[PDB]
């Protein structure tokens, strides 16, 4: 299945987020060939409750560079293009907590991931309620281990703050939808920036990403 | 069946063609923007140099691709058949000179394709078409079309204007018809509005013709 991520493929991201009570589409392209990502995200919505940091991770793991020393442990790319589902529970130290669950298929000559999110126990003038994380991101490396057990995958964000730092544990998981693939244990080394057009009168976020393999 | 057009998608258009006996083959390649009504595209006359001018030929060769403003999108039947699609038959009167019959299905294979055969009786040679007299542009039309409740599909009727090299203009009656192949949808009577550009690639020793095409829908106030 990585011959479908041989060249540009278009991508879809749909989220469907509840946040206290609060209740974003991208659109773009992903180049495995190169890590590479280029999507812009529509709120539609209004003015969202919570900063664009917390969402981005929230927001296609697949089209990571594993390099050609490491192609067998490509979970991601395996089940194609009948998918995986991604489900993570997110504890933000300190504040609220997200629970994700996400569909990684192809609908296409285009993929898409359609996502639930519903953040719970969030303090108002809180970190995350208040929108104080800046419109930035570190750089992060992704742990991988294998689940023999759910046939799938397992694996402390950074969000810079008046210079403090929120740190967001995620746990996550991934399971197939067809029969497919275990690569042994691996990490994923990222980076993101945020930028705006400024022509855009709705809630926005231009996002472009960097993110190759490593480990054995 | 908007689904489909949203954002971009890939073409492809064949075209076997016979003009007096003339037997040639077109390839297509690019893509349509129905968010835009654009298309890009570039034909290849596999066959050899055409006995036709390129200018006849563009009409034969995705009006699924217009775009239909948001009060008009109940007005698309070329959406609507989709992803099954549509039968494109049309009979082309060349005023002063010979007639096109074509007929043509438009279907997904998610590239969009539409095969076609056209052939082209009583040109004259040493006529406008056959003496490659027109010039290597195009003009701007309406598409006017109207709703067909007993053949369950659509008509549409147009004179459209071939420059001439010596001044004059070459007009060529339209007769079109389409019919759905699935189960599908219609319409009340409303006009396409076109515009194309054409080009060349200098690398390419091939003839062929490089195309560019704006049709948006107008027609309910």
């Amino acid at each position: 299945g990585e011959e479908l991520f041989t060249g540009v493929v278009p991508i879809l991201i749909e989220l469907d987020g509840d946040v206290n009570g609060h209740k974003v589409r991208g659109e773009g392209e992903g180049d495995a060939t190169i890590g590479k990502l280029s999507l812009k995200f529509i709120a539609t919505t209004g003015k969202l409750p919570v900063p664009w940091p917390t969402l981005v991770t929230t927001l296609v793991q697949a089209f990571s560079r594993y390099p050609d020393h490491m192609k067998r442990h490509d979970f991601f790319k395996s089940a194609m293009p009948e998918g995986y589902v991604q489900e993570r529970t997110i504890y933000f130290k300190d504040d609220g907590t997200y629970k994700t669950r996400a569909e990684v298929k192809f609908e296409g000559c285009t993929l898409v991931n359609r996502i639930e999110l519903k953040g719970i126990d969030f303090k108002e003038d809180g970190n995350i309620l208040g929108h104080k994380l800046e419109y930035n991101f570190n750089s992060h490396k992704v742990y991988i281990t294998a689940d023999k057990q759910n046939n799938g995958i397992k694996a402390t964000i950074r969000h810079n703050v008046d210079g403090s730092v929120q740190l967001a544990d995620h746990y996550q998981q991934n399971t197939p939808i067809g029969d497919g693939p275990l690569p042994d244990d691996h990490y994923l080394s990222t980076q993101t920036i945020l930028s705006k057009d400024l022509n855009e009168k709705r809630d926005h976020m231009v996002l472009l990403e960097y993110v190759t393999a490593a480990g054995i």
